[PDB]
């Protein structure tokens, strides 16, 4: 019974989530970016950020960039990856879906994707969603094609953080 809200405020004391600069509105509602995401598997997987270093051609991608430490520290790790894997773009305002989230949390999580699943998400996906609906990560009645929500990557990460 614990409210997202109740779900970010204990993440933001374990220090996996800080809101947003000079305000305390989390933005539950809105989507989360993947910079965004970047920092949450940082913190909730115990990666070191990488300073310094700068793998990707995006506009403003820099060290003025509160997430390159971040992205670049679950680029090294396979985790996430450039957008455009020639033009090196990784895209960092951009949105993340479900299915996507659930494919990288499995794996950040030592999960098996689950063989011959049935479900909504795309076919590459399925056994993904399937493994991370099973953990209590995301819930059954998402739409996995969907992009994903603050409030359920709060959702997710208190799962995956409890675990
Ligand atoms: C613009 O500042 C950033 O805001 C980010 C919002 O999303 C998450 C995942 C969050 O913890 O809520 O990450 C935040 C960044 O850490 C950063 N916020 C701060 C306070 O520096």
């Amino acid at each position: 019974a614990k409210t997202t809200q109740e779900k970010f405020d204990a993440l933001k004391e374990a220090g996996v989530f800080s809101g947003y600069p000079g305000t305390t509105d989390a933005k539950l509602g809105q989507d989360m970016t993947r910079a965004e995401f970047a920092k949450v598997l940082v913190k909730l997987f115990g990666l070191k950020e990488i300073h310094g270093q700068y793998s990707y051609k995006d506009k403003n991608y820099d060290a003025k960039n509160w997430a390159a430490p971040f992205i670049e520290a679950v680029t090294a790790e396979g985790l996430m990856q450039a957008k455009d894997l020639t033009k090196k773009i990784f895209d960092f305002n951009g949105k993340i879906t479900v299915e996507e989230a659930s494919k990288t949390l499995v794996t950040a999580l030592k999960l098996e994707p689950v063989k011959d699943a049935q479900n909504k998400a795309t076919d590459w996906a399925k056994g993904y969603f399937e493994a991370a609906v099973n953990a209590g990560l995301f819930s059954k009645d998402a739409n996995p094609k969907a992009n994903a929500t603050r409030a359920q990557l709060v959702e997710a990460a208190f799962a995956a953080d409890e675990m």
